[PDB]
């Protein structure tokens, strides 16, 4: 009713994403019914969005056996896309894309351990050789050759982001192997749906900064100016700086983020030339996001602070706040969970005039918290998150996220008398047993804190 | 139950040390059944780990009188391994070693006074002549030569650090003779067996440091993160510094050593450096544990705290433990006796966000510390220390060292008569006759005091 903005609509191409029949990395099936609603022939080359902008690039073809309103595709493009089975997507059709010229891609370091004979012989060379697949920069695939499977990254091509790859395409594959953990994290990077409890407040923050910036028109039309300052507050720990990581991943605009205890490291002077070097980069860059991490850290009031630069960083702020233009098109956001503290100056109209609380999370908040974390761990059947979620009261994100470290190092203290911290390796067998007991969970929630 | 941890397991080759029957220095004797089960024959070259990562190198032969599950080894050699005899080592094939080059020995300083003649001629030629020793870098071993014996520190071996001395080997042994002092305190040098009543907190230490650093794969498996900050708290002398020795001997990882008194004497901006290069060294060398001794000194809260260079060291701190990549396996430890007046930022989620209590100890805990105290004292027979234990209720391990200290003295004291300060050189008797007396510990209780 007021979380409009965020049910997402029915459209002619948001099909959902269902497992491939066609087992080839650069295929998408689509029901022929489908095909001819969005004008797509065979073997045109597509292009596919999906969460945290991520973007795949595919030859598409149609399955008899794929649902009108459905789409195939392999786990190696559910991959880049960064969606579980289930999810939607865009499909857009991507005609102008250009022979490549030249690419560079290099091997994962945990799929290469043992012989390299040549790669690009043994691996490259056939995957490709008359196969004119689209790839993009930043594409993850997997290439089986013989007696293994390795995994690749699509490092650099010419041209950025996106080319097929002809005969024609000069393949460098020389370097140093990209390290499994970077691209863990890669994969694990903040979303959206990596945040729980705060529906409300997620559709207020796309209100006054997603949506003034990808449709201006409709504050224009209807004559009103959007806020350019919106400041989230809320006890301490309740994701505020994990909602500044969302919006990084996932806005449309170019984001900078500035860290007060950060800024407050610098030397005198060499915080305002940072403070200014941000506004400016931001304008060059519009329409921008500035976001502004534990604010309090720069911003106390005048009145009541002690330094004199600290002083001058509030009143260099202030000017820069007021120093931008209508026209500019940026909107800056700021946290702190000690909103009483910062100077007055900077929430009069004009300024940081917007406040969006992100208070404790309700039951089902909480449900909907634990359910984000366990995502990823090996957890028990015996394991019901409603319990927790009722029985965890005044707990906030992060009291929950320590939970479950908490039951987790639990459960791996039961393995602790069949293994010794001295061994070089661990018996691969009770790696595989361990999981998170209820029981464990019972444990990590008898010895909980206040936030 | 949960100390489970510390309990080391029943393994293959985790041996008992006993006395050896064989007197040679580069000789280890195993029972025949043993050798068998290990895939060890006769003559081969091992390696042989100890307390505090100390290593040595053996050759290994079969022993009818030595049990299964025990192990002999000279003094020397449980000398190089930090162990005394009842104590358990790892054996490990060393099957690579290679051929002597050059090494580097040094004689001890109060192993030498006396004629010189040749130390290589005498010593070091017969020792090593036709013999292949295995010598690791480190090793202090004896030689006797006619009159005398002397013992020799391996200063350097190429190749570092394990290497086979045979006829080929150039011998170098010129330069300033050894201090012993000095190899009195490496051999000194603070073990985890060296703390007492801790048992609980030390078990969290090795899960929260120790644990995640050598074995990272038990929480990608479970999939969750280690934590990263861990701070240590306790009433003032609760070897909160002496874990921190303990450890930086102990572990397996990169260590360095923060200590905020000694940071804060630096010149304004120098700290900074100083702050950054320790956290970019760990990095640099990582799996690491940067500790930081006596945080508060350091992290006041920012709210505070009247300097201005001040409130820049906490903001400098908080940015560089915000900066570690997940990738980077570093560890921050801290410790303070004011938990309470550190800056609440820094005990966020995802900084120091794990504390360990290090409280004062009970009544076995105070018997377990007075035992490691005494553990090189002169002590009468008449002397109990389960009854000072009982009556030294309330206080901590550096009030008992205190009380040790004071009783040593009463001691001292009760030959004052016997004894001038102003003799050049002591009775040699009365010194041997000289020990602790459980009446000199009823002095020092009588005189002790709160923590
Ligand atoms: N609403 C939430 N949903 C999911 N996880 C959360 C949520 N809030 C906190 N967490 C977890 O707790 C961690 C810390 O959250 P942060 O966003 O750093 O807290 P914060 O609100 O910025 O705290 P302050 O005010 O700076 S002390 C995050 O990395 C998440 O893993
Ligand atoms: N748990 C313990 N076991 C054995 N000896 C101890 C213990 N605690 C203290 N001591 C002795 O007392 C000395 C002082 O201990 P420290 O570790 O320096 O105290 P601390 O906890 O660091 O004190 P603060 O907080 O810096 S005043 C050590 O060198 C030990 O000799
Ligand atoms: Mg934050
Ligand atoms: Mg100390």
């Amino acid at each position: 009713l007021s979380t409009a903005i965020l049910k997402q609509k029915n459209r002619p191409n948001r099909l959902i994403v269902d497992e491939a029949i066609n087992e080839d990395n650069s295929v998408v099936s689509l029901s022929q019914p489908k095909m001819d609603e969005l004008q797509l022939f065979r073997g045109d080359t597509v292009l596919l969005k999906g969460k945290k902008r991520r973007e795949a690039v595919c030859i598409v073809l149609s399955d008899d056996t794929c649902s009108d309103e459905k789409i195939r595709m392999n786990r190696v493009v559910r991959n880049n896309l960064r969606v579980r089975l289930g999810d939607v997507i865009s499909i857009q059709p991507c005609p102008d894309v250009k022979y490549g010229k030249r690419i560079h891609v290099l091997p994962i370091d945990d799929t290469v351990e043992g012989i390299t004979g040549n790669l690009f012989e043994v691996y490259l060379k056939p995957y490709f050789l008359e196969a004119y697949r689209p790839i993009r920069k930043g594409d993850i695939f997997l290439v089986r050759g013989g007696m293994r499977a390795v995994e690749f990254k699509v490092v650099e091509t010419d041209p950025s982001p996106y080319c097929i790859v002809a005969p024609d395409t000069v393949i460098h594959c020389e370097g140093e192997p990209i390290k499994r953990e970077d691209e863990e994290e890669s994969l694990n990077e903040v979303g959206y749906d990596d945040i729980g409890g705060c529906r409300k407040q997620l559709a207020q923050i796309k209100e006054m900064v997603e949506l003034p910036l990808r449709h201006p028109a409709l504050f224009k039309e209807i004559g009103v100016k959007p806020p350019r300052g919106i400041l989230l507050y809320g006890p301490p720990g309740t994701g505020k700086t994990l909602i500044a990581r969302a919006v990084a991943n996932e806005t449309g605009a170019f984001f900078f983020l500035i860290n007060g205890p950060e800024i407050m490291s610098k030397l005198a002077g060499e915080s305002e030339s940072n403070l200014r070097k941000a506004f400016e980069e931001a304008e060059k860059n519009a329409p921008a996001i500035i976001f502004i991490d534990e604010l309090d850290a720069i911003a106390p009031k005048r009145e009541k602070t002690h330094g004199e630069v600290e002083r001058r960083i509030v009143s260099q702020l202030l000017t820069l706040m007021d120093g931008l233009k209508q026209r500019a098109h940026v909107i800056v956001m700021a946290a702190t969970n000690r909103p009483n503290s910062i100077d007055p100056a900077l929430r009069r109209f004009g300024r940081f005039d917007r406040e969006v609380d992100i208070g404790i999370p309700d039951a089902t908040g909480r449900l909907e918290i634990l359910q984000i974390h366990t995502k990823n761990m090996k957890l028990a059947d015996d394991v019901d998150l409603e319990q927790v979620a009722n029985e965890t009261h005044g707990h906030v994100g992060a009291d929950l996220a320590a939970l479950c470290s908490e039951a987790a190092l639990q459960a791996i203290r039961k393995k602790m008398d069949l293994i010794d911290l001295e061994d070089e390796t661990i018996d691969a067998e009770v790696m595989n047993s361990l999981a998170v007991t209820m029981d464990d969970f019972r444990w990590a929630l008898s010895q909980s804190n206040p936030s």
